[PDB]
């Protein structure tokens, strides 16, 4: 179906180098020319989003459900955003903007200190509360346009040029202007160690859900992109999630923030801080330091 005010003519873009694939799409860098309304004239470096070259049906409804839910919620800061579309005529392409700097997990990955006889700016303590700010901002906002993420992790946080946090991935957000939460009801591929218990046993989605995530992009974010459960099978997950296992405090994390990371796991989803209460929480942190 035609939206004429999102849609992009195709002989001004010009795909380039892959970035990386996902579930139902693969990621290029292009050039638009003119995506800049305000200097019609020069190209614009931007991320396309693509079919896969095994393409199931799904994943062009999944694609264009993805490309809807960044319609909805409108911009941000701290949400990646919607550029435009070439939609007719063609391959569908989804134009968005692109961060330079890639995602935060590899981001983190990339500065830590790399040892006395090793080598090839540096981050502080103060960076990474930063960030996890910022994530929470974008979060907040998210949540407040009745959506839920269901894919919050550090792989799935982009950075610019400018070090601005960037949340990415709508591929299994989920409107929810009706009930406020979400069932499954169906098996699927998952994050499975960014869940909650009841998401990932009961299967329901929530704002409070996507709040637990948050606590482990925090872990992530501390331990400079550490893996949560390192080469740990999901039945081992299980079971130290019903036996109530919490992750340890990263060196880097002070006492303040592993209470606020404690917090996002309560066992219950209404005992967990809101974005908003996390937004204010780190706010503190931030003026603290
Ligand atoms: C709803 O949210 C979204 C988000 C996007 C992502 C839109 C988007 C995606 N990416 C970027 N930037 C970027 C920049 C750099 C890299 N890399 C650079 C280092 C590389 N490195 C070198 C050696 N080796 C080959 C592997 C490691 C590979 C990764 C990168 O990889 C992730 C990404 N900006 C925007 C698209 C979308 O379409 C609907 C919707």
């Amino acid at each position: 179906p035609e939206d004429p005010k999102w849609e992009f003519p195709r002989d001004k873009l010009t795909l380039g180098k892959p970035l990386g694939e996902g579930c139902f799409g693969q990621v290029v860098m292009a050039e638009a020319i003119g995506i800049d309304k305000d200097r019609a004239a020069k190209p614009v470096t931007v991320a396309v989003k693509m079919l896969k070259d095994d393409a199931t049906d799904k994943d062009l409804s999944d694609l264009v459900s993805e490309m809807e839910m960044m319609k909805m919620i409108g911009k941000h800061k701290n949400i990646i955003n919607l550029l435009g579309a070439c939609t007719q005529g063609g391959p569908l392409y989804v134009l968005v903007e692109y961060a330079a700097k890639g995602n935060l997990r590899e981001f983190l990955r990339a500065r830590r200190p790399p040892g006395l006889d090793y080598s090839f700016e540096q981050l502080t303590f103060k960076d990474l509360v930063s960030c996890a700010y910022q994530v929470a901002r974008g979060m907040e906002y998210l949540a407040s346009q009745k959506c839920i993420h269901r894919d919050l992790a550090a792989r799935n946080v982009l950075v610019t040029e400018d070090n601005v946090m960037k949340i990415a991935d709508f591929g299994l957000a989920r409107d929810v202007h009706n009930l406020d939460y979400y069932k499954k009801t169906t098996n699927g591929r998952l994050p499975v160690k960014w869940m909650a218990p009841e998401a990932l046993f009961d299967r329901v989605y929530t704002h409070q859900s996507d709040v637990w995530s948050f606590g482990v992009l925090l872990w992530e974010i501390f331990t400079l992109g550490g893996s949560p459960y390192p080469g740990i099978p999901v039945e081992e997950l299980f079971k130290l999630l019903k036996e109530g296992h919490r992750m340890d405090k990263p060196a880097n994390c002070t006492h303040d923030l592993y209470m606020i990371m404690r917090e996002c796991w309560h066992a219950a989803p209404s005992q967990r801080p809101t974005f908003k209460q996390l937004v204010e929480d780190l706010d503190r942190v931030l003026t603290v330091t």
